[PDB]
């Protein structure tokens, strides 16, 4: 039996008493799922791992994304991605991974390996809490809605739900990934500005996030079918080196609330994978 | 000696080594009020002190503060700061402590006695590093610009420089107080608006910030001439107690980059 320590009022805990290098057994898998579910990303320290102790653990949970040949590539290891002026706005940065696809990779598994004294902390925010603390006709309004995701690497385009239906728990999710999200279809340009900007605004209030110092050997495991999160920029400005890996697990096609899949408009294999690497 | 870990890039570090329930020596004190000065805020942990202990650390630092509000028997330096539809915009709750006054309290210290397991972190954010991000012109216009800040509860209407200059480091701090300050001396209410809300929303970014989650015995002191901070709204969405107390130390009168001390409109001073 785990131990789960929350970190906030509705998103974020630590678990304690697993062994990451170890294969675990059914019930530890189950209950770090469960935790997973509840808390939306769930964190682990002084967990040492291989690349392919990651990546052993990863596959606990889904199927490993497979990567890209140039961006984030590891060699012998496709599973396992490097990690190492803007109009800056409340929503600045906050992003879920990969939206831009049709089918956006369900989790991602990141450790830290070469970890600063400080800076560079990570965000996450609770997207089915700010879901349900929009007002109810703004919820019956947003049920309804799509958007365009784009994504163009250094050119995918998706039609999303704005609300997406949660496969495991069936919560609403405001899917509002910031980074990623262009337009609402149907409403005019305008009309989409100021409603985007209402619900980005929205979604990054303190009480739907938390914050997470990173530590060597701290590891971060994230439902991005109900996060978003923020990359820290205070690295670029100290000294400091910083190396982290990521696996992420493959995901399926989103559904709103009536039902309807999301749409892929377009979008290369390529590219895709280079979103699954970057973002 | 004291050993100092830092939180953040610019903002927020641990202390380390010493023990608040006896007095301080000179060279501990020194360092403290170093870290605080360098690092915005600076915070303990297990130091479990009465309010006779909370009150004699402080002193080391200042004057107190002597405040029916926030009452504590026999302690009239310290506050109870306990559990017992507004329009939501970023800098909604950061505020700078009682900037409606002509001189504001320049430090406050609060220590964490019934303390949730979880929900009921407090922010601080970096007045001095948001200074220093604004681009060039946009420093320059704020310096020549005076702020009225208002507390209606008696009432307090004070007019404040923009950009306080530090009285012990020099530095220049965007003294922006996004709960108190509600309008720019000398333009117009749109312009006031616009402005207000273009600072506003620099001083709130993330780069600027450090979150830090309670425990009993925890301490936070920080520099009210440096910060400003943004208190806890999962309180009641909780079925946890939470009781803090706080001192604060007596301010002197802000100053301008052009040397214009701030300017009491109404009500008395700290
Ligand atoms: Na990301
Ligand atoms: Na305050």
């Amino acid at each position: 039996s785990i131990e789960v320590t929350p970190l906030s009022a509705h998103i974020g805990a630590e678990i304690h008493g697993v062994d990451l290098t170890q294969k675990l057994e059914a019930r530890q898998i189950a209950e770090i799922r469960a935790a997973l579910l509840k808390w939306r990303v769930v964190f682990f320290r002084e967990q040492f791992l291989t690349h392919e102790q990651h990546v052993a653990f990863s596959a606990q949970f889904g199927e490993l994304t497979l990567g890209h040949p140039v961006f984030g590539h590891v060699e012998g290891h496709p599973e396992v991605y490097s990690i190492s002026q803007t109009l800056q706005r409340p929503w600045t940065g906050w992003h879920t991974d990969v939206t831009a696809a049709v089918n956006p990779p369900w989790a991602s598994i990141l450790r830290g390996v070469t970890i600063p004294p400080y800076g560079g902390d990570t965000q996450w925010t609770n997207l089915v809490a700010a879901y349900q603390k929009l007002s109810a006709p703004l919820r019956s309004f947003v049920d309804g809605l799509r958007g365009i995701h784009r994504f163009t690497p250094p050119i995918l385009v998706t039609e999303h739900p704005l609300v997406r239906v949660h496969p495991e728990t069936g919560e609403r999710a405001l899917y509002v990934s910031p980074s990623f999200l262009k337009s609402i279809v149907g409403v005019s340009p305008r009309e989409s500005q100021v409603l985007l900007e209402l619900l980005w605004e929205h979604v990054t209030r303190p009480e739907f996030t938390v914050r997470f110092k990173w530590q060597a050997g701290s590891v971060a495991f994230w439902d991005n079918r109900a996060t978003a999160h923020l990359a820290p920029t205070d690295i670029f400005d100290l000294d400091f080196d910083r190396q982290l890996y990521r696996t992420t697990l493959v995901g399926d096609v989103p559904v709103g609330p009536d039902g309807t899949q999301s749409v892929a408009i377009e979008g290369s294999p390529v590219s895709a994978a280079a979103a699954v690497a970057l973002n």
